[PDB]
């Protein structure tokens, strides 16, 4: 064994010695259990950085562990391909997003390689082959056929100067990010996923995930949105109809989930858009104004909670089918047209909106909910006026004195009696709209007949291949203006025709790729029965809190739907769920001569700060110029913030990395990166490596100690008391916690015991064996390479077939104690007890002793002194 660690040196070895044991490529082998961990995998968007690797590494522990403990690992890893990064660079370095793409690829993978993740790269997928997105090329014209797709109009912003379309996040003010130019609302056909169809499904079976994290789960359950609610029409009054036609002629129509409020309502809300809206907007130009405004604003959720919200009275006026009031219509920018019926009521009194939105316009408030006791000034809103739990009606008429859920049976009741409402169930959730105008996506499958319609393209044809040999500018997608591609013949008539050239979201690539893990060259569906069977669904999870609602709500509902069409027998692709925290990391600018400033990486600058750590000096690498020094920020490109793992692996090695990252937090805090806690790790991994190396200079390996410890010295049975200890605190950390950080702590607390401990006899020398043996052992899923040397030095099985260390119980107890028996303050007396017994058995222990129980005659304790570990005293 050389005396020195070298990571340079032993980390490449260690990584072909697990790649020629093709330890991580792994079968369907039933005879060993399953285990598949998965971390979200990345989009090649050119480096990973210590971010991305903290979640790798994080899987890899994980993954490791399990191997160890005899599981049939698979951990999987794939490039999240397509979407808008490559297009941008394609716009900037005039480079195909094709061969950006796979460049990027092939220089992660190396850096991924270099960390010595335990992957299965025989099942590594990229995500913008035909080979992948052929399959939910499939899976999209199987569910067109059922509906579960459907094209319909929608809204999208379209850029005049430009000309192309824009998302909402790049439309500021109005304008165009990149124009400036006034967007204009443009209605097109798109493609949607009926996902509301699975509104129920996906909201209930939550509650199945006892092992995600309750805040990931409340998160969905808010996005989806479900209420329980009540349908209420109110009559249009008879001099309210002019202008209008129909069931709006008739009554207004509105959804509320306060029911047990409807005697409390004072006034009425329509949309812009709504019927009662335009009629009275016919003779009256503020209302014309008032609606103008609305329809020129946005809609999004974002701007509507912090949006002043705004009304104007209409004249018309309905009547409340409950307490026969007539109530004024108002038009108000809060009410939105295609939710629910686009109409409301309004209580003042019992929801925040509505009071300040009287308290605005002076509209009336009218109590019709006491809780309690408690005071309700028409004029201050309290917490306690929307309160539906425990509040009871006022001024209701026969609902008085009726709790929520009783008045709310009660006015279903009445008002079906009187054909006025009935109870209804609504969503927040939308329709999940596929179609994106950009160019690097997979190709919607659809062919446009002039005869047929929209016809979907027959499975023999899959994939509609996306032509590679395509540099985007912007000026709009490529693909509608390539003929070779758009032009076809009809799969249903023959005659001439023309593709989709509109492609999908990728979230649809990321919806499904954990199953075709489990078979990615599986050639006659998107995954094969058999490793369908076998994988059954993901164990474990990793991944960012930025994907808990869209990314996983999509792969949820996929896993339905492919469990509908008979792909998957499971209702839930992932039964655990660990969000990693944030690696941040402090930022570095310079300010451009263009306005501007640019952002400078970490590893091109120069810190020196005073004595007192007082930052006196900051230059670029390149110039020795100063550079601004700014706050400490989320990693990533943005910033330029992003330390190349590459760069640490060369310095320090890849343990080195993948050990500061485990140990400096727990895995879902936050991580700052610290040049100081790099140099800590790699100062444990020499700490470890001399520690092995001058156990072995000392004599050399030996059988490491098992079996029955008596007659062993005190403080080797402390050590094998430790180190069994440690053994199931890192067993649990690693398992059950899944907190690293304080597993790798618990080893170095062993180490620091062995260091304190004479190891030199013989059975000395046996314990040193067990306890190095564990370590190594127990360490190996964090710094697997230095664990795989220091192993193979030690003992001369495969690692891997020793497997995790085991608890020895025997070690875990302690002599016990004898003690002494008094009665009276008298020696009657001595017991033997437990060194964990309480002082209730040591009571009990006195108490049934022989020469205790005879010097007692007969008569009762009127005390009981217990000196744990000395006496016990009986008077
Ligand atoms: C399933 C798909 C929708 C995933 C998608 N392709 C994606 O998120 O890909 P992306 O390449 O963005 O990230 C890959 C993983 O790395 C994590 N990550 C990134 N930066 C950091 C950081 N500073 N600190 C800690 N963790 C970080 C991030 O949360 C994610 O789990
Ligand atoms: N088109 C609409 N635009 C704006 N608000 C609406 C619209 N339709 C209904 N509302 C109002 O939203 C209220 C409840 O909102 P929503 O349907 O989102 O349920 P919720 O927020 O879960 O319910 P709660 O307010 O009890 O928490 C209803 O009482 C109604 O007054
Ligand atoms: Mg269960
Ligand atoms: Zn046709």
């Amino acid at each position: 064994m050389q005396e020195h660690y070298q990571p340079a040196a032993i980390e490449p070895a260690a990584q072909k010695k697990w790649d020629d044991a093709r330890i991580s490529n792994v079968s369907e082998d039933a005879s060993k259990p399953k285990y598949y961990c998965l971390s979200m995998f990345p989009y090649p968007s050119g480096k990973l950085h210590m971010g991305h690797v903290r979640n790798y590494t994080i899987g890899d522990v994980l993954s490791r562990f399990k191997l160890l403990n005899g599981f049939n690992v698979m951990q999987p890893m794939g490039w999240d391909a397509f979407g808008m990064p490559a297009e941008n660079a394609a716009m900037k370095n005039n480079v195909a997003p094709a061969a950006w793409t796979y460049d990027n690829i092939e220089y992660m993978k190396t850096q991924l390689k270099s960390l010595g993740f335990a992957v299965d790269w025989e099942r590594e997928v990229a995500t913008c082959k035909p080979e992948y997105y052929r399959w939910e090329q499939w899976l999209f014209t199987k569910l067109f056929e059922k509906g579960i797709v459907y094209r319909k109009n929608g809204t999208v912003n379209w850029d005049p100067v430009d000309q192309t379309v824009l998302a909402n996040g790049q439309v500021i003010d109005g304008r165009g990010w990149r124009s400036g130019a006034l967007i204009e609302k443009r209605e097109i056909p798109m493609y949607y996923f009926k996902i509301t169809d699975y509104a129920e499904e996906l909201l209930n079976d939550l509650d199945k995930l006892e092992h995600w994290p309750e805040q990931v789960k409340t998160m969905q359950r808010n996005w989806i949105g479900k209420s329980r609610g009540m349908t209420v029409r109110f009559a249009v009054s008879d001099d309210s109809k002019q202008g209008l036609e129909g069931d709006y002629a008739k009554f207004l129509q509105v959804y509320t989930t306060r029911p047990d409020t409807l005697m409390g309502a004072t006034y009425v809300a329509v949309a812009a858009e709504h019927p009662l809206a335009t009629a009275a907007a016919a003779d009256k130009p503020e209302l014309q104004a008032f609606i103008a405004e609305c329809k020129a604003g946005s809609v999004a959720e974002a701007d509507m909670a912090t949006m002043e919200k705004k009304g104007v009275p209409t004249g018309r006026y309905v009547v409340n089918p409950l307490n026969g009031d007539k109530l004024e219509v108002w038009i108000a920018n809060y009410v939105l047209w295609g939710y629910g019926d686009g109409a409301v009521m309004a209580v003042p009194a019992h929801d925040e909106r509505d009071f300040e939105f009287a308290a605005k316009y002076n509209l009336p408030k009218k109590q019709v909910i006491a809780v309690g006791d408690n005071a309700f000034d028409a004029n201050r809103w309290q917490e306690w006026y929307g309160d539906k739990e425990n509040g009871v009606l006022v001024n209701s008429g026969d609902l008085d004195g009726l709790d929520f859920q009783t008045a709310f049976d009660a006015v279903a009741a009445k008002l079906q009696s009187q054909g006025a409402g009935e109870p209804k169930t609504q969503y927040r959730l939308r329709d999940w709209g596929i179609s994106r105008q950009r160019y690097w996506g997979c190709p919607i499958p659809i062919v446009h007949c002039e005869k047929c319609g929209n016809v979907p393209v027959p499975a023999d044809q899959l994939p509609v291949v996306l032509p590679e040999n395509v540099v985007p500018d912007g000026m709009g997608s490529p693909l509608a203006k390539m003929p070779e591609f758009y032009e076809t013949s009809c799969p249903c008539c023959g005659g001439a025709a023309k593709r989709e050239t509109d492609t999908m979201d990728t979230f649809i690539e990321s919806s499904w790729y954990f199953f075709r893990y489990m078979s990615p060259k599986f050639s006659d569906g998107m995954v094969s029965a058999e490793s369908a069977k076998y994988w059954g669904a993901v164990d474990q999870y990793i991944g960012g809190i930025e994907h808990a609602i869209l990314h996983l709500l999509y792969a949820r509902f996929f896993t339905k739907l492919m469990r509908d069409e008979g792909l998957v027998n499971v209702d839930e692709p992932f039964e655990r769920l660990l969000t990693q925290g944030m690696v941040v990391c402090e930022t570095y600018y310079r300010e451009n001569d263009k306005g501007g400033k640019d952002w400078i990486n970490p590893a091109d600058v120069e810190l020196t700060f005073d004595d007192k750590g007082r930052p006196v000096s900051a230059v670029l690498k390149a110039d020795g110029l100063p550079v601004v020094i700014s706050g400490t920020e989320k990693m990533s490109k943005s910033k330029n913030n992003g330390v190349d793992p590459q760069e640490l692996i060369n310095a320090y090695g890849a343990d080195t990395a993948r050990l500061f990252m485990m140990f400096a937090a727990p895995p879902e805090q936050s991580l700052e990166w610290s040049d100081s806690g790099v140099e800590g790790a790699h100062r444990f991994l020499r700490r470890l490596w001399r520690t092995v190396y001058e156990y072995l200079k000392q004599g050399g390996a030996v059988k490491a100690f098992a079996g029955n410890q008596d007659g062993l010295s005190k403080e080797l049975k402390d050590l094998r008391h430790k180190l069994h200890s440690t053994t199931a605190k890192v067993s649990d950390d690693y398992g059950r916690r899944q907190q690293f950080n304080t597993a790798i702590a618990a080893v170095m607390e062993l180490l620091n015991q062995y260091d304190k401990t004479d190891t030199g006899s013989e059975q000395g020398r046996a314990v040193a064996q067990e306890v190095l043996e564990a370590a190594v052992r127990l360490l190996w899923p964090i710094v697997p390479h230095i664990c795989e040397t220091l192993w193979s030095e030690l003992n001369g099985a495969k690692l891997w077939e020793a497997g995790w260390p085991t608890v020895d119980e025997a070690a875990l107890v302690k002599s016990e104690i004898e003690v002494m028996v008094q009665v009276n303050g008298k020696l009657r007396g001595k017991i033997t007890v437990a060194a964990d017994a309480s002082k209730a058995d040591l009571e009990a222990a006195a108490l049934a002793n022989e020469g205790a129980v005879k010097f007692m005659e007969g008569k009762p304790a009127k005390k009981i002194i217990v000196v744990p570990g000395r006496l016990v005293n009986i008077v």
